[PDB]
């Protein structure tokens, strides 16, 4: 689902100007300012966000196009490392992630990931691990983000400050609502609410006492007529022949319903992480200071066990595997 925000430029630039200019120096105050400002988002944008937040969509994502973004020459050099300096001045796409993010829910950091930070710069880095956002030449395979984490976020938001030079990197999404109809009843029944072993990303490894402590992921769960999805192409490890068969059918159906989006500066993609897997195709970095640069945040909502009380936008949570 897409929303052309070009006409909202003036109003959005003004809302961004309401926010503290050094976000990380007091991130709780920054996100509180963004929440108050979110109540003034242009009506059609606010309605699209609230509708997506409550209902999701058949295609599993909400793409905002044409948000205000700095001209290329007016942006800093593309980052070469993580974490970001706490003194970094606010970028317009970060302001948009603050506004749009708080309209949906609570920004959340993960202790073991990206130094426990909340705003993550996504840029290519040499020798990247194959499951990493730092990849470029190799395809980043379809996966639900942190499917194995008890505190898995409802949304992953990606805002583009710079696209790759040749604009070849495409962000791919596959929605369980489009894939499900392609599966037969036997396959759906096998997957629904069925726990299967799942490895975790690099950041969360360590401390696994035995095979019994390995995370367990239900590939489909919830309402049988409109299930949530948990899938990770590389990490999910079905053991019985029937489970493998079922996961392979699910993998094929997701491939068959793949939708591609080329993020350009000013674009902000909201992925429904409980119903949609995402991936990114290959691109070749130039290592010239102007490589692809996205900003990523994770958003928790009141849906399914993400919150237990007292949480604030800006909190950083620790790891607990599902199971």
């Amino acid at each position: 689902t897409s929303v052309d925000c070009t006409a909202y430029g003036p109003e959005l630039r003004a809302l961004a100007a309401r926010l503290p200019r050094t976000p990380r120096a007091d991130l709780y105050a920054f996100l509180d300012a963004a929440h108050t400002a979110a109540a003034s988002l242009p009506g059609a944008l606010a309605t699209a966000l609230d509708t997506f937040n409550a209902e999701g969509s058949e295609d599993g994502h909400l793409l905002l196009r044409g948000l205000p973004v700095e001209a290329d020459a007016d942006l800093p050099t593309t980052p070469s490392s993580t974490p970001a300096p706490e003194d970094r001045s606010l970028l317009t796409m970060e302001a948009m992630l603050g506004l749009v993010g708080r309209r949906l829910g609570l920004h959340t950091g993960y202790r073991e990931l990206r130094s426990g930070t909340v705003y993550h710069d996504v840029y290519p880095s040499p020798g990247a691990h194959h499951l990493s956002s730092e990849t470029s030449e190799t395809l980043l395979e379809f996966h639900t983000e942190m499917a194995y984490h008890r505190l898995q976020p409802n949304y992953v938001m990606l805002a583009c400050s710079r696209a790759d030079h040749e604009r070849t990197a495409a962000t791919l999404v596959a929605s369980v609502r489009k894939a499900l109809p392609l599966l037969d009843e036997r396959t759906r029944a096998r997957l629904l609410d069925r726990r299967m072993p799942c490895c975790v990303d690099v950041a969360f490894r360590g401390g696994v006492d035995d095979p019994g402590a390995i995370a367990q992921v239900k590939p489909l769960y919830g309402d049988a007529d409109d299930p949530f999805l948990g899938y990770d192409r590389e990490l999910l490890a079905p053991e019985d022949p029937a489970d493998k068969e079922a996961v392979a059918a699910l993998s094929k159906a997701l491939d068959e319903v793949t939708e591609a989006v080329y993020l350009e500066p000013g674009d902000l993609l909201i992925v429904d992480n409980f119903r949609t897997t995402h991936a990114r195709t290959p691109f070749s970095p130039r290592w010239d200071g102007k490589d692809r640069w996205l900003h990523r945040v994770y958003i928790r909502t009141d849906r399914n066990g993400q919150l237990s009380g007292g949480e604030r936008a800006g909190d950083v949570v620790a790891f607990t595997p599902r199971g």
